[PDB]
DNA sequence: TTCAAGACCA
DNA sequence: TGGTCTTGAA
């Protein structure tokens, strides 16, 4: 489990025996498609997205910021469940 | 802060909205496996590459006993003679 | 269709 | 920050 890009190593594929090889990094492309993106579900709608953690903030540790009450449809709604029904999950 | 794991409270913020009471779900199976675990590898002799998981890796030096034996197949000499003598090939 | 809070972009 | 656009509620 887990290597470094540079890494040398034997690699099998189907048909051949153990093969010298070296890993590499893979393509920026897929890297940016997946590294440092989470699965978001949002409290009072439900919806859900993809986000990376520039746009995340931890909770309790950032309430009195962030947790001020918010006219947007859902909002309050979200705060209830945060801390009410927190594994909502649906 | 980085490295978030499955469940974690967060406020989440989107285009458009305030920062937004959220919990971290489990990406989709499906776009977790096309990238987990998943390495490039580039193969010295024939310089072809692939996609592997840790399963079909071993490490050098510490198999070079095992799988280092000449072998046939075209371009495994070769092979073995770039991963000692000239490892960066690259191209 | 008014207005005020707040969300964007330059 | 300033200026404008948008949301939600008169």
């Amino acid at each position: 489990k887990e290597y470094k890009c540079g890494d040398l190593v034997f690699a099998k594929m189907k048909g051949y025996p153990h093969w010298p090889a070296r890993i590499d990094e893979m393509p920026e492309a897929a890297v940016k498609s997946t590294a440092n993106k989470y699965q978001v579900f949002f409290f009072g709608t439900h919806e859900t997205a993809f986000l990376g953690p520039k746009d995340l903030f931890p909770y309790e540790e950032s309430k009195e910021k962030f947790g001020k009450p918010n006219k947007r449809k859902g909002f309050s709604e979200g705060l209830w469940e945060i801390e009410n029904n927190p594994t909502v999950k649906a």
